[PDB]
Parts: C-alpha cells; sequence; structure tokens
C-alpha cells in the first residue's frame, strides 16, 4: 500500500470520545474521522480538525462512496420476523438499501436491519 492510504477512506463517529489521555483524540457522533494509523489492534490514531490521537477503532464505522448516515431521531421497535430492528434514538448509522415501503436497510456496525425512513435524519 502507499504510505498514508487509510487517509483516503470515510469514517464517521458513531459514539462520543471524551478525551482523558495527554495524546488522546476527542470527538462526537456523527464526525468524520480521518484514520492515520490502523496499525494496532487496541487503538487507531486518527485526526479531526486540529488533533491526532488515540481512539476506540469499533467507535468509527466505513461510508463507501454514495452511502447515507443517519441519526435516529425517535426509538422504535422493529418486527424481527419481517427482517426489522429496534434502535435508540441518537445512534448512528450507515443505509445499505434503497427506501422501500418507509424502511430502509441500516448497519450500525453490530447490527444490520430495516428501519423507518420517518425516524431517520441524514448526516
Amino acid at each position: 500500500s502507499n504510505a498514508g492510504f487509510q487517509q483516503s477512506h470515510y469514517f464517521v463517529a458513531l459514539y462520543r470520545f471524551k478525551a482523558l489521555e495527554k495524546d488522546d483524540l476527542d470527538f462526537r457522533p456523527g464526525e468524520k474521522i480521518t484514520v492515520i494509523d490502523d496499525s494496532n489492534e487496541e487503538w487507531w490514531r486518527g485526526k479531526i480538525g486540529e488533533k491526532v490521537g488515540f481512539f476506540p477503532p469499533n467507535f468509527i464505522i466505513r461510508v463507501r462512496a454514495g452511502e447515507r448516515v443517519h441519526r435516529v431521531t425517535r426509538s422504535f421497535v422493529g418486527n424481527r420476523e419481517i427482517g426489522q430492528i429496534t434502535l435508540n434514538k441518537d445512534q448512528i448509522v450507515v443505509q445499505k438499501g434503497d427506501e422501500a415501503g418507509g424502511y430502509v436497510k441500516v448497519y450500525t456496525g453490530r447490527k444490520v436491519g430495516l428501519f423507518p425512513t420517518d425516524f431517520l435524519e441524514e448526516i
């Protein structure tokens, strides 16, 4: 790979990371995080604005070109028998399927399923 190739990938924060260590990154859910170094499985190094620092690798999600990122606006319980999922308000998800019957397939990074478009706001 070319040096710094990690930086060409689009990632968004899934969680609030409040910096405590001197070299910790600090970010909020939905922010774009540039990944600088992913060599270590425990902590990645990334950049947001004017800080380069360490952060948890599973606190960010990859967004491929054309992909849509949403913030859940209302907690909703889906019918699991027809591939629906339950999400809480304020969760961050990536859309993975075209809208059908007022539902879109979304990914939290831990789970995937259909969720209502009425309860999502694009970020």
